[PDB]
């Protein structure tokens, strides 16, 4: 729906689709090796997973996006949580990240505080 | 027939189909982790059968 939404699957790794011109080229800055993005996977949950392959098809006429993402876990509410084992199916939107949630993850309320950069 | 047919039979796998577009929105619920199904294999005796952390392949 924001971006694309996933075709193949497998226990390992997941395939997603992403139209090509303007989405590409309005949101290029965040689709990179190395960043996150976020599915549906069901109603109320979501699978957060990182980016490992891009490709162009045009040969045969089939320019389109494809990108490789391996899920790293889900986050249920307000909380993240690790080693997930529900995963989307097809016909489940993609609908980016931001940078606050990425905030919260990586520094919570005490845990013991300690900066490294 | 009631979701899909048999394609292939091999020792170690079996490849399944899917008839319609239809069929795979009303049964999404039920197409995924760990889920089983069961074919006919003959008369009445029926298999059970495992499927993976997600099960789809479109092509």
């Amino acid at each position: 729906m924001k971006i694309g939404s996933v075709i193949e699957s497998s226990p390992h790794s997941i395939l997603v689709k992403i139209d090509t011109l303007k989405i590409f080229e309005k949101a290029k800055s965040a689709l990179q090796i190395g960043k996150y993005l976020k599915i549906q996977e069901g109603n109320h949950n979501f699978v957060l997973c990182v980016i490992q392959n891009i490709k162009i098809s045009t040969d045969k006429d089939e320019d389109i996006f494809i990108l490789t993402v391996q899920p790293v876990g889900i986050f249920k509410g307000e909380e993240f949580f690790q080693g997930n084992s529900m995963l989307p199916s097809p016909t489940e939107p993609v609908f980016l990240v931001e940078d606050d949630i990425l905030n919260k993850i990586f520094s919570n309320e005490k845990t013991k505080i300690f900066h490294l950069g």
